[PDB]
C-alpha cells in the first residue's frame, strides 16, 4: 500500500472498466444499454409512426420496440414499416451484437483473472542454516495444482542516509540460496544466507527498527490450475522476524506408512 | 514407497464453498460444470417467472397465475427466441424484459469465456524416455534422458530441468528433503521438432558426483524433468513433466539411436527405439 | 534530421491487397474497421438478398421480385430477429434460411475476436522526463532520466533499459550503426508506483566516457529508453518507450524535485515539477 | 539432401481419431474445420427434429410426422430466429425447446473459442537474408546473415540464436548430430524496426573456427536461424525461422547497404538490396 496525493476522465477508458467494481461495471453497461435505445427510440418516432402496433408519438413503445429489436428478440407486435424504419432496424440489429462482442470482451478480461493458492508463513525467522545466519520465511500451494518455474523474490526495504544527508528509502534484493523451484508443489522454505555480502550482516533486531525496515516477497510461477501466469506478494516487518526461530516440520509419517503434509504446522516457530 | 509419481506430481497425504468460484468452475468435470450451467440457467428463469406471476397476468396468453407458462414466457424471453403467443402487458411486464434480456446476453458473456477458459487448454505432444542411464559421454560420466515430440508441430525455445531430490543432514543436523538443480550440458534448444537428449556431466560440481547405486537408493533420491516451451500448434504455451527413481537409472547404458539415413539420403526417425537402452 | 523519433519509432522512409489481412484489420483506425465490417455486413446480405429472389418468391409477405424486401428479409433472418411478416416457403427459401443463420453467427464469432483482439491492448501510465540530463551524481558524472507512473495502480518487476545509438568506423572502414545498453546503477524496480529516476554512470566503460557535446552530434547519437513491466491494473504486461536526441541533454542539469508537502501536512506528487531541470 | 528445410522444419522421413480432439480442431483446414461445425450444426438440429417427432405433432402448423418441418423449426428455435409458424405444444414440445436454445447458444461459445483460437496467430514480418556471408569484419571472419522487419510496427526485445549443426564423432566413437550455438556479438535487440546484421564472429570459440567450405561440407553442416520477439502490431510474441545450407554461405562476401539518403535529404530503406551480397 501507497497511500498519497496525486497532484495531475474519458483518458483511461479500458484501464477503468476493468478497474471498476462489478456493481460499477454492471451500472455503466445498464447506462449505455438503457441510453443507446432511448437515442434509437427517438430516431424511430424521429420517422414518425413507423412501428405497428405502437401507440403514436409515444417514446415507451418506441423504447421497448428498440430493445426488442437490438436485443433481436423481434416479438412480432411492434414491427417495421418503410424503408426508414427497417434501415434503423438493420443497423440497430448490427449495433446491439457489436455490444456484445464488446461486452463479452470486458466481461471475460475482468472475469479471466487466477489467484495463485499461494500461503506465506505469517513469520520470518532468523537462524543457523548450514553454518551461516539465515533468514527464511515459507510458502505453501494451496491447491492441488502445480505452479511450474516459480520463483521468488526477498527485498529488504530501509531507511538510508547520504553522504549530503538525504534520508531515503533505498531496496535491496536478498540473494536465496534458491530462487527458482521449477516444479513447486507442496511447500518451499525460502532462505537468505546472512553473510558479508548480506544487506543485514551484522545486524541486530535493534539497528531494523531503526532503519525503519520491512521485508517483501514476491513469488511467481505458472499455475497449471489456469494454465496461465499467477502470483502473490507478501510483506513483513522488523517485528515479524523471529530471531533464534525455527520452522516447525509438516512432514510426517502416517500409522499407515504414508507421508503426509499438515499445513497445521505451517505458522508454527519452534523457539 | 515414492515420494513422487511418474507423472511428476508428489505423493502425499495432505490432512486439512464458494471461497474458490474461479478456480472450481475450471476444474470441475465437464458434466458437472454443464449441469451448473444448466441449475443457474434454469433457476434465474424460474426467478424472472416469479417476477412475472408477481406483477399478475401481465403475459398475452398466459394461463391466468401458472407458473410454467411464466417460466417458458421466461425462457423465450431471456434466450430471446421471443415466438410471439406470451408477451409483455403494461410497463412492469415490459421493464421485466428488457432486464431478463440484458441479463440472459450477460450470462452467455459469461458462460462463454469460462468454456473458452476450459476449453483452450495444450498438451506438449512430448514424450519421455521411460529410464535414464549414466554413461561415459565426452570423457565424463554423463546422466542423460531424452524427449521426442509427439507432432509434426514445432516447440520454440523449449527448455527442460533435471532437478535431482533426495533427502539430507544439515550441520545443524535438520534431516530434510533438498532439490538440487542439475547443470545441463545443454538446457535451451530454441526449435524443438524431433528428439532431444538431455545430459547433466557428473564431475566434482555435481550433486551426484562420485556416487553410486547403493548411496542413490540411500538418500532415497529421486529425478524430477520439466519440460516447457511455445507449442506452434497452439501458439501457446505447453509443458510437460515426467520423474525417475533411482532404479530407472540403467548404469552403464546407452540409449540406441532413432536416426536414420534412409536409402533416399534422406534422414528418419524411426521412435520404435525411443524406450530403447543399449548395454 | 533525427534517425528516431520521441515516440521511439524509427524515422526512415521505407521501399518496397489481401496479403496480410489480419494484421491489416487490427492496425486499420476503429472508423475503418467498423466501415469494412458493416461493408461486409451489407455485402452478404445484399447476396443472400440475390439467392432468395434467385428461387423467385419464396419470402411471404414481400413485394414480388423486390429486392429491398428480400434484403431487410435477409437481415431480419441472419440478426436472427425474425420479426414474423416475412417468412420462408418451401424447401429451398429455408434451407438458405439456415444457412444464413449459421452464417450469421460465425460472422459474430468473428467480428468478436477480432473487437477483443484489437480492444484488449493495456498502456503503461508512463510519462517520460521530455529531457536527458548529465551531472556529478556520488563523484561520477552521470546521465539520466526519470519515469513517472501516471496510474493509482502499480507497476510490478518494472525494468528500463538506455541504449545509446550512435555511428562508428570499423577498422575495415565500415560507417555502421551501433547500439550499447549502458549500465544503468538501477535496472530493475520490483515495485515501481510513482516516480524513477534512471542512472548511467560515465566511468572508463561507458561508451559515452570522456565525450562532450560537440562529439556527440558528431557520432549523430541518440538515447533509445525501454520501460515494461506488469501492471496491477491490467493484470498483463505493459510497456513504453521514448528516445532522446543529443541535444535534449542537459549538460550540468539536475531534475527538481516533485514531492511536496501540502498545507494539509500531507505529501503530494506534483508531476509539474517532473519536467524541470534546474541549471 | 539437407536435413534442414529452409522454413526451419527438420527434413526426416518419420517411422511409426478422438485421441487429440483439440489438437486437430485447429490443426484442420479452414474448409474442413467450417464443414465439420455445419455437420455438427445439422447433425445435432435432426437430432433434435426427431426428438420432437418423437413426441409427435407437437409443433403448430406442421405438417403431421414430416421431418423437414420438425427439423427447419428445430433451427429457427436452436438459432433462436423463432419466425413464429412453427410453435410449441404442450410441456414436452417446450421443454425440448428450452433444452435447444442452451444448447444452440452453448455451441456458439464453443465454436467462438476455437474460431477466435485458431483466428488470433500472429506473423512476425520478418525477411530472411537468403545468404549468409563469412568476411572480416573488425578484424575476425565473421560469419553474418541479417533480418529485415517487414512491417512499420516495432518489435520488442526481439532475439536472435544462430545454430551450427553438423556430425561429429565422439571420442567414444558415436557418430551422432549436434547443435552448437554460435556467439553472437549481438542477441539482444530491445527494439528491432527495420534491419538488422547479426554476427558471429569466428575465433579459437568458435565451432567453425579455422574451418574451410570443403570442411563444411563434409560434416554436412548447416546453420539454422531462429527469430523471436514481442510485436507491438498484434501486442503478443511473434517468431520466425530459417535455416542455411554449407552452401548458401558466401565466403568473402559483403553485404551490400540498404539505407540510403534520398535527393530530398530523407533517410530511406531499399529492399532491393536486402538480398544482395557484394563479392
Ligand atoms: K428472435
Ligand atoms: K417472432
Ligand atoms: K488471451
Ligand atoms: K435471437
Amino acid at each position: 500500500s501507497s497511500n498519497i496525493t496525486r497532484l495531475g476522465w474519458l483518458d483511461d477508458h479500458y484501464h477503468d472498466l476493468l478497474t471498476v467494481s462489478w456493481p460499477v461495471f454492471i451500472t455503466l453497461i445498464t447506462g449505455l444499454y438503457l441510453v443507446t435505445n432511448a437515442l434509437f427510440a427517438l430516431a424511430y418516432l424521429a420517422c414518425g409512426d413507423v412501428i405497428e402496433n405502437a401507440r403514436p408519438g409515444s417514446f415507451t413503445d418506441a423504447f421497448f420496440f428498440s430493445v426488442q429489436t437490438m436485443a433481436t428478440i423481434g416479438y412480432g407486435k411492434l414491427i417495421p414499416i418503410g424503408p426508414l424504419a427497417n434501415t434503423l432496424v438493420t443497423l440497430e440489429a448490427l449495433c446491439g451484437m457489436l455490444g456484445l462482442a464488446v461486452a463479452a470482451s470486458l466481461i471475460y478480461a475482468r472475469f479471466t483473472r487466477p489467484t495463485a493458492g499461494v500461503l506465506f508463513s505469517s513469520r520470518m525467522v532468523i537462524s543457523d542454516f548450514e553454518g551461516k545466519p539465515t533468514l527464511m520465511m515459507r510458502l505453501a500451494n494451496l491447491r492441488i495444482e502445480q505452479i511450474i518455474e516459480a520463483d521468488v523474490h526477498l527485498v529488504l526495504v530501509r531507511s538510508e542516509i547520504s553522504q549530503e544527508g538525504m534520508v531515503f528509502r533505498r531496496f535491496h534484493d536478498l540473494t536465496l540460496t534458491r530462487s527458482r523451484s521449477p516444479i513447486f508443489s507442496l511447500s518451499w522454505t525460502v532462505m537468505h544466507p546472512i553473510d558479508h555480502h548480506s544487506p543485514i550482516y551484522g545486524e541486530t533486531d535493534e539497528t531494523l527498527r531503526n532503519s525503519h525496515s520491512e521485508f517483501l516477497v514476491l513469488f511467481t510461477g505458472h499455475h497449471e490450475a489456469f494454465a496461465q501466469n499467477v502470483h502473490a506478494r507478501h510483506a513483513y516487518s522488523c517485528d515479524e522476524i523471529i530471531w533464534g526461530g525455527h520452522f516447525v516440520d509438516v512432514f510426517t509419517t502416517l500409522p499407515d506408512g504414508r507421508r503426509a503434509l499438515d499445513l497445521g504446522k505451517f505458522h508454527e516457530i519452534a523457539q
